[PDB]
């Protein structure tokens, strides 16, 4: 699940805050096709903040959120990993995993991932098809 205030793309390209996503809403998939959101859930807890080397917005999500990543050795493979599992990996293994944006480099390098000191509100849902959808800046997100 994602911190409230995360900016996503509706299927028509307009922006929607993650907490404004309603049952049945249509979001944008990484291939440009539609995705349907369902099972809206909300909570409040200490989230993990992920900052990249590149100048894009931090990603703030729950400990059980699934990151969709490319892991080194074409040269990379697609891997899904929860924040918990990723946080516990040695940093030398952490190299190899990169976040990614939908191809119109598109790989993003994580500089830090840290548990935040105070709880904040989050919103989550499930998405059909490949469970992937787009942040407003085309960062590829998983359910
Ligand atoms: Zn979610």
């Amino acid at each position: 699940c994602l911190q409230n205030g995360t900016r996503l793309l509706r299927a028509d390209g307009s922006e929607v805050l993650v907490e404004d996503v309603q049952e049945g809403d249509q979001l944008l998939g990484p291939d440009g096709t539609s995705r349907t959101a369902s099972k809206i859930v909300r909570g409040e807890e200490r989230l993990y903040r992920i900052k990249t080397h590149e100048g894009l917005e931090d990603l703030v999500c729950t400990h059980n959120h699934i990151l969709s990543m490319y892991k080194e050795r074409e040269s990379h493979e697609r891997v899904d990993v929860t924040v918990d599992d990723f946080v516990r990996l040695p940093q030398q293994e952490q190299q190899k995993y990169k976040l990614f944006r939908s191809t119109d480099a598109t790989l993003l390098h994580i500089n830090s991932i840290e548990l935040e000191e105070e709880p904040t509100k989050w919103s989550g849902f499930v998405v059909d098809k490949d469970s992937l959808y787009l942040r407003y800046d085309y960062l590829v997100l998983h359910n």
